[PDB]
């Protein structure tokens, strides 16, 4: 039924519709797996929590907002393709005395039953989405929604008890009558209840997750000109986080906004807690709610080489190649005498398998390519530096190791460590590439050891069948590794 | 066996090996198809032709040199999985004394028979290389070598009397003594015996092709400071071509880095460009990174994928590639031809065939974050080695595609390539993209839905098109719909509505 080499096979895609107090949006996946593309999203800002903490009901006006999108939504779904279709709704539904009623005539426009969730379960998968996004968590997450915030401790894969909090942008500013002084006061005395929770998370990370704090981020982004527009993995020391907040919240001198009762509600949170991090979470409760149906080995499995595996599948000229390099780099690391973090090995291995990925590219532009594509794809599970560290390992291969006006500015975000680590990779993977042509069978014959020599550091080995390949281009590539590493390398057969 | 899905089906890599005056190369295509991908790319300097006017034999150490550039591509030509190995040499390979001993050690090096190229084929090999990578090309190609120059008249698909000249850029700078004078007295002598066929290039383009004419050119776009450094299609008119080329030959008495180089063959291969653009006076010269080898490929391709469209033939790879619906993709292509002339857009066929490659390609970034997707296309789009396309059709295809991706107002990543593309190209790069953003939402990029989809005229006065969508998809209408439409309004300045029949 289609000549696309473009999609990953073996998955059927699905539709998760996520009903929630301000905004109702379909997002389809390639598939129900660890690192799926997302294939299509729509997003309508309907607002069935106004009034809601007021009057005992969802919106009115929303709700036919809301219906009319979902039947948009449903026939998006089929045109996509999609053999399944989750939906969630916010909890909300259940507070409201027209919830039963508008869940139910939902539920006849979408043909399909909608899992309405207790603060308990978005507490939970608020936390599922933090644990299935970033790589060994350590903190507390937050997610300010339109009527709660939810509050709960992550530590690698595991959660606490979450707590919920009234204190969601449209409750807040319904409830303070838009001001913001009665805003922090209900924020304070309902912060003030979990304090012990709260301090729990001094010194760790607070993981933001939710629209309105997502706005914040952005904002942020964009007044200090941050080069980087992804949020996530963007982090900000507590300072600079409380500083900005300031300036959110007084930002009279539209003014229906629910930027500054979110700031508030942050700033009573990080007041408590004094955490030595924020760390922005494009994952929240749909995405732990995914997380949830995955199998246990695909929980388990790294979304981050699972990506970049994914993608030298669909775009390298030898995904198992990719492979062999991520292995033969982890054993030649230990013999530069580089004793790597297993954050540091991730990456490492990330690069690797995304090292042939521009190989169409004009060959000006390769490098430049691996660098954009790689610094622009929708990993999780992976730092800011490590996004400048991979990028820039990878454009060192194709452009050498001189650093230049557009390897500058990675390099400021990688950090010294994983730029010479950068260098480091680049410079073996370009030794690598004069016998493999990037095709596997080569690579596990060629290998760097120890001498005996008092005046040699490191023999590179290749057997005598490969002698055709070496030659000048070979000692060239070999002495810039040693200059890099500052070793006397030596040739053998 | 491979998991491989980014390598186009049904093809067995091909290599050509080229053997010339100056260098030897390898290039593994994908396979023997009208616009395949590269494989793999390596080239050596050698310097065979070094001393071979007046010795009559090659140098030792460049006979040394080639011969251990084949064996190493050799090995290359396997590891890389080759199905089929093409070795091309120079007519100076076997005229050589020492010739026919290094073509029999490269044959057994390389387990294959060297075509041993005249003159003669060169010339219509080069050809076909321009013409294999130009839309129509219509005046003479002419291919500078290390030891000879070949002269071509092309028009369209067809092609005249290919010629040579002894006016190799290595050739003319030892026979002249390195004199620039002397140079070009046995430059204006040679090409002054093909005057007439010249003079019949007068008003139309110069294809200029070979390794020092290129080097020429990347001079050029190094000095003048020319934001795409793109081989292939690039063009000058007659009077910066002249001037440039004037610079080039007085460069040793900015510009340090060939004034230094002694040895260099610029300035030579500047007095040959200069003889035949004087014996010529053609309106401008358009680069060729194709050449013999690629001419020769076309030459082996079916008649069907020589006459296919190769700007199109690629773009539609790169939907089978990375698109989420190839078949979309053409539909696309399809429908928005059908859709321009009731917005009144009467285009050219160049026209025409830019809009459909800008489909082709509009989905080829869908992964990428959602915030870089138009950035990247861009990207992709100038970066991609693309042949039959000029400058401003590049500009237009990556304007086309950003715009689709985000949204229809300009910025400082836009202006250079409006600038580039020009005003026209862009309107139109501008009007695609605000068609694709509405028809997106009735599609999510899949088949099936947009060829039921159209415009009219609107009896209502105070409507002057409507998009009239079938009581099947009524069910589409939305809030996400009607903002993208009065965008295209506002864009084409035409009041629009949607007809929900
Ligand atoms: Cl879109
Ligand atoms: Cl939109």
């Amino acid at each position: 039924r289609s000549e696309a080499q473009g999609r990953l096979t073996g998955l059927a895609p699905v539709s998760v519709i996520d009903i929630g107090s301000n905004s109702v949006r379909l997002v389809v996946y390639e598939g129900l797996s660890r690192a799926p593309a997302v294939l299509f999203n729509e997003k309508v800002l309907c607002g069935l929590g106004k009034g809601l903490a007021l009057t005992g009901r969802m919106h009115e006006e929303g709700v036919t907002r809301a219906l009319m999108a979902l039947r948009r939504f449903h026939v998006l779904s089929e045109q996509a393709q999609a053999q399944k279709l989750y939906v969630l709704a916010t909890a909300a539904a259940r507070e409201a005395e027209n919830g039963p009623d508008f869940i139910r005539e939902a539920e006849a426009i979408l043909g399909c039953e909608i899992e309405v969730l207790s603060g308990e379960k978005e507490a939970l998968y608020s936390a599922y989405g933090v644990i299935s996004g970033f790589y060994q968590p350590d903190g507390i997450a937050g997610d300010l929604g339109g009527g709660s915030l939810e509050l709960i401790d992550i530590k690698d894969k595991s959660c606490g008890e979450g707590i919920t909090l009234p204190l969601g942008g449209l409750r807040l500013s319904e409830q303070s009558d838009g001001s913001l002084e009665k805003a922090a006061t209900i924020a304070r005395k309902h912060v003030k209840s979990f304090a012990k929770l709260l301090a729990a998370g001094e010194g760790r990370t607070f993981y933001a997750v939710g629209g309105t704090w997502r706005n914040i981020a952005k904002l942020h982004m964009e007044i200090s000109g941050y080069p980087l527009h992804m949020m996530q993995g963007y982090e900000l020391p507590l300072e600079e986080m409380l500083n900005f907040l300031e300036e959110v919240i007084v930002s009279r001198d539209n003014r229906r906004s629910l930027l500054p009762f979110g700031a508030i509600a942050m700033r009573e949170v990080l007041r408590a807690m004094k955490p030595a991090k924020i760390a922005f979470s494009a994952q929240g409760v749909r995405e732990g709610y995914l997380y949830s149906l995955l199998t246990e080995a695909e929980r388990e499995s790294d979304p981050l080489l699972v990506a970049a595996d994914e993608l030298a599948i669909l775009r390298a000229r030898s995904p198992e190649h990719a492979r062999e390099l991520a292995d033969w780099s982890g054993r030649t690391f230990p013999v530069f005498g580089i004793d790597e973090t297993e954050e540091e090995s991730r990456y490492r291995q990330a690069a690797c398998l995304l090292a042939d990925i521009s190989w169409r590219a004009h060959p000006d532009y390769r490098g430049l390519q691996a660098l954009n594509i790689i610094a622009h794809s929708s990993f999780v599970a992976i730092t800011h530096p490590g996004r400048a560290y991979i990028a820039l390992a990878n454009y060192y291969r194709f452009e050498g190791l001189n650093d230049n006006g557009t390897t500058e500015p990675l390099a400021a975000m990688a950090g010294e460590r994983l730029q010479e680590l950068g260098k480091l990779l680049g410079g073996l993977l370009r030794v690598v590439y004069l016998f493999s042509a990037s095709m596997p069978g080569v690579v596990d014959h060629l290998k760097f050891r120890k001498s005996d020599n008092p005046d040699i550091d490191l023999e590179f080995v290749v057997p005598h069948d490969y002698c055709d390949f070496a030659g000048e281009r070979l000692d060239g590539r070999l002495q810039q590794l040693a200059k890099l590493t500052g070793k006397r390398l030596a040739f053998v057969f």
